[PDB]
Order: C-alpha cells, then structure tokens, then sequence
C-alpha cells in the first residue's frame, strides 16, 4: 500500500510532489513515432532465454498484478540487443485500462492499446536489484503491447488465479509458469532510455518494446478488470486505469531493430 496510485487526487498528475524526478530528463513511459525512430544496424541480436526460468508466487500490490521469479541465480535472462551483459528476470506485470482502446503506457503513433505486458530485469553486474535500481543502467524492461482479439492461451493460467488475489496484499502459489507462453513470434523492437514508470521512477531503465503485440480474448482481460485496488474490506474500487500517460521524449532518440 502507498500514498500515491491512480485517482483524481493521487495519480500521475500528483507523483512530482512526493518523486520529483517525475519531471526528469528520461522518464517513461513515451509515445514511440514510428517515423522518428531510427533503424540501428549496430544493435547486437536479442536473445529471451527463458527456458530455464522459475516462477514462485502471484501478488496483487495495489497497483498491478505481479507474477515473481527466482533471481539467485542465471535462470531467465535478458541479452543482447542495445543491452551489455545479463539481466535477470524478476517479475512480470500489466497495465490496463477500462475500455478496450486505453490501457497501455507506451503509444505507438498515439495509438493506446488494451494493455501493456512489463518482463522486468535488473543488470547482475550491480549484484541484487536494490543497487541496480540506483545505476543508470540498472534495469530493462521488456514491454508487449496486447490488443483484443483471439485468446493467448499462455495468459489462461494467470488469468484463472486472479480471483484468488482480488484485493491488495493478497498473493498465491504461482509456480511452473512459463512466461515464454506470452511472447509474439517476433522480437522486433523499439528501444530508448527511460524510467519506472511508477515512483519512485528511477532513470535507470532501458526500454525495449515489442512492435508486434500479443492478441488476448475480450474474456481475458474482462478478469484483469474485476481486480481491485483496495484491501479486503475498503470501499470497492476497480483496479483499471493503471497507466502512467506519455512523458515528454526530451533529448532522446528512440532506436529501431528493424528497418
Ligand atoms: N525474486 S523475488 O525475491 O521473489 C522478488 C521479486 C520481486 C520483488 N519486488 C518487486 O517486484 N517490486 C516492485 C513492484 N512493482 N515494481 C515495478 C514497478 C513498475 C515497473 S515498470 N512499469 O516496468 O516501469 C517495474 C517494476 C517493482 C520493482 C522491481 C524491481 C525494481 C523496481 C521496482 C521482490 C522480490
Ligand atoms: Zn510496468
């Protein structure tokens, strides 16, 4: 539980107050025009290599849904591409809105999507994911845009869980989930500097974000809707809206992997 979230009176337009950097010079998450956007022959080839990855619990935090990872050791990374040495995976989360056509924090274009995918990883040359978050180069996240249509049927397994953990602070046992389940079949991104995209939104992020989104059913994301921001036993308040606005690019270049 925080003080800040996702209202009127506590939301985006509010987080300076208490996380000044919020005005910084790299936050996040940005509108990518695809027409500014510069393909970059020199990005190394990105790899996922999730195969060995270990999922442990589910958690509603109050402001998303996070599926956690064992990050001792070299199990689910992150490489290549704009990125220097490993990453490891830690959690995964989403973004959504209350209407098919909002939901996502990254824009392509201006256009939003339904919701937006967050495969967080911390730089293991920083040693545990407290000091990452204080480096420059800390942390990347992997961000997958989805969009309604046909069911992803490696979304079904988190999506039936979910009205175990309705409320903040509720969690479960979420173990043998494999998050490759929830990739495109393509790894064509677009890449950029950045933040958190909550507070404390710390300037520590490379962004790379998938230009092929996932399609989940209506169904699908109906039940991310059904979840709530409070606990158990405060007012009902639905957990949709969950999206931090584009920020303003500043002195950035977003970098293609494609031409
Ligand atoms: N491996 S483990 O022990 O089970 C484990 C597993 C995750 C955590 N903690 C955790 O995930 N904290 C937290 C909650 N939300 N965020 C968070 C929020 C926003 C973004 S976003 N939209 O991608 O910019 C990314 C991450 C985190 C978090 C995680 C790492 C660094 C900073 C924050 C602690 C322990
Ligand atoms: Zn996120």
């Amino acid at each position: 539980s925080h003080h800040w979230g996702y209202g009127k009176h506590n939301g985006p337009e509010h987080w300076h107050k208490d996380f000044p950097i919020a005005k910084g010079e790299r936050q996040s998450p940005v509108d990518i025009d695809t027409h500014t956007a510069k393909y970059d022959p020199s990005l190394k080839p990105l790899s996922v290599s999730y195969d060995q990855a270990t999922s442990l619990r589910i958690l509603n935090n109050g402001h998303s849904f996070q599926v956690t990872f064992d990050d001792s050791q070299d199990k689910a990374v992150l490489k290549g591409g704009p990125l220097d040495g490993t990453y490891r995976l830690l959690q995964f989360h989403f973004h959504w809105g209350s209407l098919d056509g909002q939901g996502s924090e990254h824009t392509v274009d201006k256009k939003k999507y339904a919701a937006e995918l967050h495969l967080v990883h911390w730089n293991t040359k920083y040693g545990d994911v407290d000091k990452a978050l204080q480096q420059p180069d800390g942390l990347a996240v992997l961000g997958i845009f989805l969009k309604v249509g046909s069911a992803k049927p490696g979304l079904q397994k988190v999506v039936d869980v979910l009205d175990s953990i309705k409320t903040e602070g509720k969690s479960a046992d979420f173990t043998n989930f494999d998050p490759r389940g929830l990739l495109p079949e393509s790894l064509d991104y677009w890449t950029y500097p950045g933040s958190l995209t909550t507070p404390p939104l710390a300037e520590g992020v490379t962004w790379i974000v998938l230009k092929e989104p996932i399609s989940v059913s209506s169904e699908q994301v109906l039940k991310f809707r059904k979840l709530n921001f409070n606990g158990e036993g405060e007012p009902e308040e639905l957990m949709v809206d969950n999206w931090r606005p584009a920020q303003p690019l500043k002195n950035r270049q977003i970098k293609a992997s494609f031409k």
